[PDB]
């Protein structure tokens, strides 16, 4: 199957917002090693029946006008090498128009999106792309540096792109930057144990460039059915209640740290990203589309993992949520400010998790419906070259039987752990949990 | 305007990465006698110095692409390319002037202005193995810079030399490392099998002669010509070969069946002279198991097209299109074994894709603008050679600098006596005249 890109539109703001060159400052979140990547993701439309690509090329064009800097370039300062963000008239966000012989079906999944490396997503850190499929329906693909925004702000952005395909005269919230007012470090920097406990400084540490093989994507349905059976049988064990994202990222961080053969005493965490936006005092704006989340974290030596019972690991990572505090948050933000040249780190043996099963995925709407399915594409995220994905449920899950309703895993892991870690998946799908 | 060379440094590594000296094997790729030249291509950029950062760039990348500072000469056993690295090794960066600003010339995206092959260096066949990188910062009166460079095809594709360009451009940029560390075991990786054998896909393109050079024919001199073309004309083209043939065919297809068309016609090539269309695909991430990331050397081979002259010439578009469709069906790691493994068997045969062979190259869409040193990316791309493919007569589809007014430029090398015809088929072309059938 053939895709052929058709042309590279380079769509500047509908009216030009700048007179002369604005230089952004951007956070110490913003600024985290671990977020120096594109993250590259894709929707997938329905119906194709004007065209995706011009509804999506013309709201770009009138949503720049307030989101003008996901077309500027990202640079080092003069003075710290931390990132800002140059913002001047011109500049434009690239959309890459393709065509594909194929089926939706929802290798060549990579084409759907481009692939920058960290330091060539820093030149062109917003790249969108709408591939149309012959047998019916499109995609849209991103690949944004992480630096710019997290999840919630690419949302804000691209809801204010699909508000303006629906017709809306102008968008609804006013997108906030502030980001050095807002999220600047303290006078006299300050770091507590829970973010001590975390973090470590090694100049010579890529937590992305880690010699641990060719890291290998795979999906799972996990049905619900399972999940109740779990859940049920934990309860029954321990007297203790557990959410699906602590009983499942249990299993799996377990089964994967156990595949992997990692030496008993490694030290081996499961780390998840949370919004902070409403925690801090002051509260962050609605508006506010800089990273606005801090990575918590649950620690534990590999062989206590891969042996203790499912209901202590489900409980340590219940208990994580726990450091969530407003001086958590600050603490990150001054431990950056302390030791950003110092190579801050969480070690080897890190396990992003990321849940996508409750968000508005359904309100990027540019007059097709909300995408029938999501996909993320990247395998660098949460200083883990191993991350999962637990993936929405599809509107067929809530038409369909309770036994058939479920949702898709999407795991990253190296090539020689995949055989065993497949086989740990097979018995959870089969209830044979092995819980202690 | 006087082009003028203030000096010329030679760059070694930053830090030497050779205590030792070695000798690095190529590729049965890399060592394919199509890829005997220098290739020579431009950036045009509008604007310390651009010699400075490309300079202090240049040396640091060299600690990983050091083998770019190396000299290539034949073994010992076979008239095949090794490639010499010792302590001390550097890539040449010419340093010149022209007195005239870049606005004055198309930034070079117009006629030559007369001073368009000084920009890169042109080495000599001996020049271009005892120095197979050198690199030319051509400073304008008014600011703007052009960074030109020979690099010896035997060392890497176009996707090799990106990655080289781009850890230049990312270091420039203030990196701490690389974002690619590059990868050579190219014996490894894309050396022969034990027990060669090579596929009727493979045979049926390639002949052997001894006495055939496909860069020596007497064609006349061949001349470079640029040419406009609008995203809608193709868009009227597609539609109206999809009404007369019921396919869709891409750009490349549709477009290169035209020019294919138009340059034999021009020629007039004789009628059962058989003609071959020509480019090279990126075997990479095709092959079982694919190649890594940094692979840098040669990762591409030739796919081809193959009809005689009087059958292109009278024979409708769409059939022109549907046959360089299909050339797309070789494809496969088999194709690549048994191209290496054909190398291996007939390297001293002198292995040929005959005459009549127009080569096509589409640069459309590879990451130009990420080889941004600071002054953002290259405004205009220009590859000067026209050795390529085996083909004397190569055609590159480049990016340009309203929907209207939207598309990408030609570059046409054909020889002179056929280059008026040529004309006013691509000016038929323009019109939408395109005589399909
Ligand atoms: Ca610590
Ligand atoms: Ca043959």
């Amino acid at each position: 199957a053939t895709l052929e890109i058709t042309d590279i539109a380079l769509v500047q703001p509908s009216h030009q917002p700048l007179s002369n060159d604005q230089t952004l400052s951007l956070s110490h979140l913003d600024n985290d090693n671990n977020l120096h990547v594109s993250f590259r993701y894709l929707r997938v439309y329905s119906s194709s029946s004007e065209s995706p690509s011009a509804v999506v090329s013309a709201s770009l064009a009138t949503a720049l006008v307030h989101y003008y800097p996901l077309a500027g370039s990202l640079r080092r300062s003069a003075s710290d090498n931390r990132f800002e963000l140059l913002c001047s008239a011109g500049q434009s966000v690239p959309l890459v128009n393709a065509t594909v012989n194929c089926t939706l079906e929802s290798g060549f999944v990579e084409r759907l999106v481009p692939d920058p490396t960290r330091e060539e997503g820093m030149v062109n850190p917003c790249i969108l792309q709408v591939t149309m499929f012959q047998c019916g329906g499109w995609v849209l693909g991103a690949s944004i540096h992480h630096a710019i925004c997290d999840g919630l702000g690419a949302s804000l952005f691209f809801n204010a792109m699909a508000e303006l395909a629906r017709g809306a005269t102008k968008i609804s919230i006013e997108p906030v930057w502030d980001r050095e007012r807002l999220l600047g470090p303290r006078e006299k920097p300050w770091v507590g144990a829970p973010v001590r406990d975390f973090l470590s400084l090694d100049k010579d540490f890529d937590p992305y460039g880690q010699a641990i093989g060719d890291v290998k994507r795979d999906c799972f349905f996990v049905t619900d059915d399972s999940l109740d059976q779990l859940k049920a049988q934990l309860l029954e064990k321990s007297g203790l209640n557990f959410t699906t994202f602590e009983a499942l990222g249990a299993y799996i961080w377990r089964a994967k740290v156990r595949a992997a053969k990692t030496e008993e005493k490694e030290n081996v965490k499961f780390v998840y990203s949370i919004n902070i936006r409403r925690l801090m005092n002051p509260p962050l704006p609605k508006g506010y589309w800089g990273n606005g989340c801090v990575p918590m974290y649950a620690q534990i030596k590999a062989g206590e993992l891969i042996e203790q019972p499912i209901w202590k690991t489900a409980e340590l990572i219940k208990q994580s949520k726990s450091n969530t505090s407003d001086e958590y948050v600050r603490s990150f933000i001054d431990f950056q400010e302390l030791h950003h040249k110092d190579g801050i780190n969480a070690g080897t043996g890190v396990t992003g998790f990321t849940d996508w099963r409750y968000l508005g995925h359904s309100t990027i709407d540019f007059g097709w419906g909300g995408p029938v399915t999501v996909l993320p594409l990247s395998n660098k995220l949460l200083g883990s070259m191993e991350p999962c994905f637990f993936l929405p449920y599809s509107t067929d899950a809530a038409a369909g039987s309770k036994k058939d309703s479920g949702f898709k895993v999407l795991v990253n892991l190296r090539e020689s752990a995949m055989p065993e870690f497949k086989e740990a998946m097979d018995k959870f799908h089969k209830g044979e949990f092995a819980l202690s």
